[PDB]
């Protein structure tokens, strides 16, 4: 019999699901969650080994562990210790498409663990085993004897010991395969890892025991009374003399309890459960639970007698708040949600998807001071662990079944067979008999995008019958149909429409007026976040906080799976698909997070983190509104900080305390602003910072700002009248200009500025040329390969167009000495294959003070594709360490990603300038500088600047930012027009029309002179 | 692995479910349904050994078979044979409740069958073979390897034997297991059998086959044009020269056709299905389907090149009609149902429940002309021709799942357990992928009696998102669940409520009235029929055609589940629960069918046609309004013959034909009936007569009558003055009273009327004295046993109260003789430890004409239970062959059912007075007479008469029919007011308060004469 190739076989001899258990023997330990020593954890050092089929494993296996095997920790997954290839794919899947049917060839693996078990395990009660996670299907020895068989994943797996284990040595042995048939329900988009990569425990109950316990919560429309209903399960024998008690605790403090022995009440013609016991618990005024304001209760649950000795105390924590819909409306606690979540996969920075409390709570505080109030698990469900993390720090959860189709033809082949019923019903009921009394947990999910079948609806509408407290939704079949209560789309745009046959994603405003349509709009996918992305971001929040049904959504994802390889002389660096040998694999579509794998900050993250703010600002006059967006908590830990700048230079501060109620409004009055008679521009900058230190965030914390644009004093003064003029000397072929020290030189050959000269020293490498060509960006690249074209990409459209092939063609290059300056003209215009692309004329005066001014005027074709660029391009000959900028800053911003941006004067090391993607691309560009310095050289105008040690064409040739060197001196682009870099989708044009290149005429202007 | 003790899994290597299959290579040969060459049938002599447990089963039975080993027939269950006792229970389990683990004494039955197999077969495409129905898990082996396993019991189990079987002689090894955790949903109300029950065939396709056919039908509102939509799916290899060919046929003339290359519609965002088709066929005026004419279509798939070759052609029948419910209304092509149907159980005559088409046809027969239009399938999936055969008949089908936990504390135990969830979603969604083209069932149901549980309501909208052409009902929870679109309760009275807790069982129209119910009422097991039952039956079809949303229900049932037994000379005698060594069970409660084993109807299968009828009458003035009740077809074989019958003599008749349209109205106008001067009643009776023969009914058959009562001449007349006086005679015991031939004799010391005269022979063998108590009935023992007493049975309140065993005390007997009379008084009281229950007082006149008189005045005391009798008793000394009485008839009647009787003069033989109830009880009772002739006896005035050969007290201790023996003379029972019997249940007082004997002084004349 070969379980793993049966979708009728998913279990043998497995015990049920439960809530997290520990068999407390004392009511105090229960009660401060002190570790019980009935629960043994079996992670360690384990004996493994690696087999190329399951048959090829010899049975001697089963008596003792092989002499060749090596040894391993657990939890830890196989392939990051060579046995074999991690494989990731995005849609296609890793084996052929024969269902239930996998290859002959299937990687296999033997766990081997000896230990040793107390003799008062062995004498009473009953001893359990737990699997937290097995990837993906094993089978369990012990002693030799054949336990049972697992198939799911991502969900814990309990076996019986009793009449197994033996005093003394004992010897498990686990057979682990890398494919089984439900791994068709495992399509997710990860990297494909196998092994045991979570918890192994053992734990030890009573004869008599608590099978389960329900919690569940009921409150009034005023919040004032709740009452706390707990079902309670035994199994074993029924005496008269059991009885239950559930105690409710606030800190050391008890709130409620309820004595009743078992028996329930008739539920049906002859009788109810008589293994059943209802306690109703009576609570005034409760502290409700929310992510704002993390209120819990513990509720110790204990099986004793009636002279009240205590044979099993049971706790988990509880949290007062309900979630319900109605009017189309997503209420908590009866307040309307606005979701900041983003979406979250487990991949450990070194271990894979081995995952540790360290990183959860590290996790959790990023995403917490990024003004994230929310958490999908996606595409499967947690280690339990991240459950009562969440509980402790207030973030929301949407618990997913781990049920992905992505492979079939079509989408709902599976779904829509019945014959597959049983597998993704125990796939996802035992995932809500396990989850269901987490206050973390308020939206239940059947899986992601497995299409439209009647077994969805059906296990959707089982979560509706068995947990009416949560809303449940689902995506598969266009995310219209009936197995949602919220309309969840993938990355459906603000505004315009895409029509795809039969799954149309219309966008969200439409959506939510579409005919008969009242459920409220939560976005599960949108604002792909792959490498220079999230552009957008601001259209999508003030969507969102503009619409009473547009409730935000998730962003896709969190973190970038990478794994960590090593070259020849053992340097760590990223890597992504195709790196490991494994075929086919979507090439870094694994990177698409707002943090870096050791979790360092994408400069999209401020930008998620200033679109996602509880505090909104306007400014009136010389007022300013304050208005919350918290929904249960008083600004009780923030003040208002503003400050006036002129030109980066600081005139006025001061602090100012917050009192905003929850979705109020304050009034701000701020002082007499000083009056300036000096040329430059006023902005007041305000931020809220946090003065104490909460559970998630320091002293000091900044969690919102915003900055105007106040009064203007407009440069009218005239320069002085140089008394040296620049002499301007003709060549044959080269003009050369002088001013004493300084020295230019103009190539009459190419038409561009040729060098420059400071005393002796040259300071430029390369001419001063244009540049209407960026590094491919990986939404610009879209899902076009070499083997396969995108012919909608922005990249293939360009290099179709030759915009990265077009040679420049000299039409004109005139000299002329004026006055008090030299002139210079020139023209030119990019040509491929006889098209004319590109018509750039500039201007270069000289003047006699030593600033030299560029006028650039370009015209564009706008049959061509709209270029992603018009600037200049050069590279210095002198590497600075420090670069001082005027403008926006200090992180990355583009024409669409700006708004988190700070107008003033940053000063940064070169290093910081260049953000390391881990796929080279077009990174560090800053937008609205009015002033850039870099060693001597002093550029003044209005440009969007990028400077790095790295050229744009290495940028496109390199595909590892390993690989790239740091070239000879310095490259700079300075644009005085760039092209917006989308967000959407990462497979779409994602750029909108207002951030395209495309008037068609266009003219800056710079200023280069030496400080 | 003891797989028949895991839930978790049902089959092994088990083919999928479909519509049913014959594999045709000939389209000419699909339409007409000539048999396939291509299925044989498995049906005849194969070798069966018995075994008390499966491993006791030796492993030589694998190589060959034992040459112990008997051979029996197949489909047969080996119960019927000997080698096992069948064990009959209504609600507690068969064997230990311990789910889901079976006693390890299994009764096992190993069947071996050797047989031949055509070597075209092998050499190209696929054998397979079908179980049609185990009971209840198998182990399936070919030639000694190990194929596969199945759990279901009611649906066919398909295995794949192209790598197992070979060229010669194949052997064929089932091990059938009587228990399997399967049986713990298989707790419906039968006879627990065992074994190979239904039909096992090979079945012969191509390497191309046709996966399954759905065939869909959708309408306008006019029913005009109709769509047919044809779902068509295949297995096998993807060849582009593949074509389908949908055709509609009616008769020999085709309708519509449609060919398309395989490859179905977008579905989801990377395409749909590429082996799915879709043909949609347009249909002119079709014949619309229904119960009245089952106007039918033949639809043939065919599998062929585009050349033209065929490769395969599979057929079924198709029917135009729609089931939707709007407005709480159930309508069938745009009309409201009003539902006719029964319960239905397999129960052949002689083979248990191995069902044949003989029994199916002549119970179609015999249910048609009866006047139902429905049927139950209950409770499990029947055989597939029986669908067939209702589709050709023209029957409405309920089809149920074979879903039953009647045993479980509380009941739905198993059902909100998740663990059962694969077990009830392969039993539901297998029935409805293989019956979902037959257009005779038209409301699915998810099984009988399981309590309320999650998965039900998610198996019941399965059913809807699967298939939403036809409504889905659910009895469990109180039949006002979310899992039913029907309110379908058990039992509930018109009127009376019973208010159990938690599941509370309302009037019928108290709960259409309910707050927020909207949905239609339709019972799905209403008044039992159990024995002498059926009362009320008019009070329930008065409330069905009264009211809009009652649309009437299903009667339970139709046949006695009784089997046959034989006695120590070989004669067979139906037996009941008990009668094999069974223990525990149920003791009679099989038997509730509105005919016998033999298919032989009750006298409630009158009553049940009278109220069913599809024409209603109503009397005014001398016309006669005709109503009918036909939905789609007019009256075109009815006619309409009335008669004027005074006192059982006719005087005018005739015949008016009948041109009604569907419900609609039309006016008869009787001649001038005419006006007799003589004494009597005029009783008007009309008769709906079919003068052809259809093909259920035969011609002059009867389906509708009705009797009213016309203009009354009373008896104004004096009797002639008798020449001869009676002489008394006192004697110092006895009273003799003489007028020559006749001669009376009263007993002083009784108080009775000792004895009769004529010339010299005796004529009663014990006096007459009266009778208070009648044969305990079926409904009106209950649920009482000896061992267990229940106290609201009348019977257990008659003999507590001393009904049964209270003596008669003389209290007054005085005589004297009159003018032209002897006149007797007498007057007696019935006492029991000393309380009077009753007190009778009569008057004997004695005429001088030979007529002697009998006044009886009876006083009840209230505090006792009301008696179920007031009348007389005494034995007849002579037997005569035929008995004559005026009065209503033919049939048996009682006080709560005789609206079928109809009032004329009968003439029956003494046989036919004696129903033969398996369970002897009171029965043969005629109401309405107003004369009685029996030999030379004539009995006249206003009584209820019943007469047989066996005595009340015979019939109370006597427990099979078989076992009664016919005492001396004749027994008669005339009793002046008769209680109702009830039927609305068998467990709880089911008598309504206007047919109790509860008014305290009763009175009533006789008048006795020899003819």
């Amino acid at each position: 019999r070969r379980d793993w190739e049966n979708p009728g076989v998913t279990q043998l001899n497995r015990l049920a699901a439960h809530p997290p258990f520990a068999s407390w023997r004392n009511s105090e330990e229960a009660r401060t969650d002190r570790p019980s020593q009935q629960l043994r954890s079996l992670n360690g050092e384990w004996r493994f080994a690696w087999f190329p089929a399951p048959e090829a494993v010899p049975e001697s296996w089963l008596e003792c562990d092989l002499p060749e095997a090596d040894t391993v920790v657990v939890p830890s997954n196989w392939q990051m210790h060579g046995y074999d290839a991690p494989i990731y794919t995005n849609v296609t899947y890793p084996i052929t498409v024969n269902p239930p049917f996998v290859p002959t060839e299937n990687p296999t693996g033997c766990y081997s663990l000896t230990f040793n078990v107390d003799e008062s395990w062995l004498q009473e009660g009953q001893t359990r085993i737990i699997f937290d996670g097995v990837n993906s299907a094993f089978h369990l020895w012990c002693n030799g004897r054949w336990v049972g068989y697992g198939q799911d994943s991502r969900l814990p797996s309990e076996f019986d010991l009793s009449a197994f284990l033996r005093a003394g040595e004992n010897r498990l042995a686990v057979m682990v395969l890398r494919w089984s048939d439900g791994s068709y329900l495992e399509d997710q988009d990860m990297w494909r890892m196998s092994g045991i990569f979570r918890d192994v425990s053992l734990l030890h109950k009573p004869t008599t025991q608590i099978s389960d316990f329900h919690v569940a919560t009921r409150f009034n429309d005023d919040f004032s009374r709740a009452v706390l209903e707990a079902e309670v399960q035994m199994c074993g024998e029924l005496r008269d003399y059991l009885r239950v008690t559930v105690s409710l605790w606030q800190g050391e403090t008890q709130v409620a309890s309820g004595t009743a022995p078992f028996g329930g009440e008739i539920i049906d013609e002859r009788g109810g459960y008589a293994d059943r016991v209802t306690l109703r618990l009576n609570v005034e005024n409760p502290k409700l639970w929310s992510a704002e304001i993390p209120n819990l209760y513990r509720a110790v649950v204990e099986l004793h007698t009636a002279d009240g000795t205590l044979i099993e105390a049971e706790a988990c924590d509880v949290g007062f708040r309900e979630v319900r819909i109605e009017n189309g409306l997503l209420l908590l606690n009866g307040k309307p949600l606005l979701i900041r979540g983003v979406n979250r996969h487990e991949h450990h920075p070194l271990h894979g998807q081995v995952m540790d409390e360290q990183t959860m709570v590290q996790d959790i505080l990023l995403m917490k001071q990024n003004n994230f109030n929310a958490v999908r698990c996606s595409h499967y469900p947690n280690h339990p662990l991240w459950y009562t993390l969440c509980d402790r720090y207030g973030l929301y959860v949407v618990d997913e079944a781990n049920i992905e189709t992505h492979g079939m033809v079509p989408m709902n082949r599976l779904t829509d067979d019945p014959r597959w019923l049983p597998a993704m019903s125990e796939r996802v009921t035992r995932m809500v008999q396990r989850d269901r009394n987490h206050p973390s947990v308020i939206i239940w999910s059947l899986g992601n995008e497995s299409g439209h079948g009647a077994n969805h609806d059906a296990l959707y509408r089982w979560i509706k019958s068995v947990d009416p407290s949560r809303p449940v939704q689902y995506e598969g079949g266009g995310a219209d149909t009936t197995a949602t209560d919220i309309i969840c789309p993938m990355y459906a745009r603000v505004d315009e429409d895409q029509p795809f046959p039969a799954v149309p994603k219309w966008s969200i405003k439409k959506w939510l007026s579409l005919p008969g349509e009242t459920r409220p709009l939560i976005l599960c996918e949108y604002a792909h976040a792959m490498g220079n992305s999230l552009g957008g971001f601001a259209k999508y929040w003030q969507a969102f906080r503009q619409y009473p049904r547009l409730q935000g959504g998730f962003v896709w994802d969190w973190v970038d799976q990478s794994l960590i390889k090593y070259d020849e002389n053992g340097n760590p660096w990223s890597a992504y698909g195709g790196d490991f040998g494994d075929t086919p694999n979507d090439r870094q579509f694994c990177m698409n997070g707002l943090v870096f794998a050791d979790r360092t900050p994408h400069p999209a993250l401020t930008e998620a983190k200033h679109q996602q703010q509880f505090f909104q600002f306007r400014l009136s006059g010389q007022t300013i509104e304050v208005t919350s967006e918290y929904l249960f908590r008083h600004s009780d830990n923030e003040l208002l900080h503003w400050m006036v700048a002129l030109d980066g230079k600081p005139l006025a501060s001061g602090e100012v305390p917050l009192d905003v109620a929850p979705q109020g409004k304050q009034l701000i009055e701020l002082p007499e602003l000083p009056q300036p008679e000096s040329a430059g521009q006023l902005w007041l900058t305000v931020r809220v910072v946090q003065p104490n230190a909460t559970a998630w965030s320091e002293a000091g914390h900044i969690s919102a700002w915003q900055q105007w644009r106040l009064a203007e004093n407009l440069s009218v003064t005239l320069p002085a009248a140089s008394h040296a003029i620049p002499h301007l000397t003709t060549s044959e072929m080269d003009f050369c200009i002088e001013l004493g020290n300084k020295r230019w030189q103009f190539n009459r050959q190419s038409g561009f500025l040729s060098q420059m000269w400071i005393g002796d020293k040259k300071q430029l490498l390369t001419p001063l040329r244009d540049q209407f060509t960026r590094a491919p960006l990986d939404n610009d690249i879209g899902v076009s390969e070499a083997t396969r074209i995108d012919p909608n990409a922005w990249v293939e459209r360009w290099k179709a167009a030759g915009h990265y092939q077009a040679e420049a063609a000299l039409l004109q290059c005139t000299a002329d000495t004026l006055a008090d300056a030299v002139l210079i003209t020139t023209a030119h215009a990019w040509q491929h294959q006889g098209k004319t692309l590109f018509i750039s004329r500039k201007t270069y005066r000289i003047d006699g003070s030593g600033q030299m001014a560029i006028t650039v005027d370009v015209e564009v074709a706008s049959d061509t594709p709209h270029p992603a660029r018009i600037g200049l391009n050069c590279q210095l000959a002198q590497v600075a360490e420090r670069v001082n900028w005027l403008g926006l800053g200090p992180q990355e911003n583009y024409p669409d990603r700006l708004t988190a941006a700070c107008f003033d004067r940053w000063d940064l090391p070169l290093s910081d300038m260049y953000t390391p993607y881990v796929f080279p691309s077009e990174n560090g560009l800053r937008c609205g500088t009015r002033e850039l310095n870099y060693g001597p050289h002093q550029w003044r105008g209005d440009f969007q600047f990028n400077i790095s040690r790295y050229s744009q064409q290495q940028l496109m040739e390199t595909s590892h930012r390993h690989l790239l060197h740091a070239e000879e001196g310095t490259w700079l682009n300075i644009d005085g027009f760039h092209m917006g870099i989308g967000g959407d989708d990462s497979w779409s044009p994602s750029v909108s029309a207002e951030f395209q290149l495309s008037a068609g005429r266009y003219h800056y202007q710079l200023v280069w002179c030496q400080k």
